[PDB]
């Protein structure tokens, strides 16, 4: 129900934003939401042949369509690990502390700062926000995206 | 070619492109109206130089709220509450004292975060860990009380 959450939620964005799942899409959507942890890039090409192995989608598409997922934030690349995770959602703990984000390249890194983070967090509670519904996020730019 | 809020429009055409959503012409002129704006701007008030811009043939009111909620719903533009007006996202340089947002990816409705002492550790943090906070100004999202509840 962590990973049926994960698909609701997206399936219901893209609803709102006009976003297309073809199939690929919500196999890979399916397949990262059943994962609950970070993935190589080559477990989910892995996964998607683990059907047939002749009719299997081709590479380039099992990557477009994670690039889809990633260029829309509903997918991260935690560069730490070399690995794609869920963007936070209405989830479970034990695994939540804040991502910070590039809009442009979809690197992801983790804000192990706890007592920033506690303060962030006092900070949205007490402007209306829910801050343990959903753990936070932070978007803005990577130096490297800010050099060209 | 483009100045900086034609900047602007140009990231949205391109992450567009790499998101797969369509820039209608309706779209790309309430972005443009938003951009160009500075001040946050009232729904009565796009719909009005949407009327002015176009003369006879104006898209109806329903099509330029659609063209509002794809955007909203895009993160490119918020509903900033306090004056009940919207927003362009954060964006690269543009040239003021900006202050980051607080936004529900649900409602998209924002807040600026307005305490000096947790936005600089923020931007402090986010310096050491590899990001540019003076190139664009952070954006925080997260999930309103509200929008949780329902
Ligand atoms: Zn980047
Ligand atoms: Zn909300």
């Amino acid at each position: 129900d962590d990973a049926n959450s994960f698909v609701r939620a997206v399936e219901r964005a893209c609803s709102e934003r006009g976003l297309r799942l073809t199939p690929i899409r919500a196999n890979v959507l399916r397949l990262i939401a059943d994962a609950g942890k970070p993935v190589k890039a080559y477990e989910l090409l892995d996964w998607v042949r683990e059907g047939k192995g002749v009719g299997a989608d081709a590479p380039p598409t099992v990557y477009r369509a994670l690039d889809f997922l990633m260029a829309n934030g509903f997918v991260h690349k935690l560069e730490s690990v070399n690995a794609f995770v869920a963007c936070h959602h209405p989830n479970s703990a034990q695994h939540s502390v804040p991502f910070l984000i590039c809009d442009r390249c979809h690197s992801a890194v983790e804000l192990e700062d706890r007592d920033v983070v506690s303060q962030l967090e006092a900070r949205a509670k007490a402007l209306g926000f829910q801050p343990q519904a959903q753990t936070l996020e932070v978007h803005g730019l990577c130096a490297k995206c800010a050099a060209a």
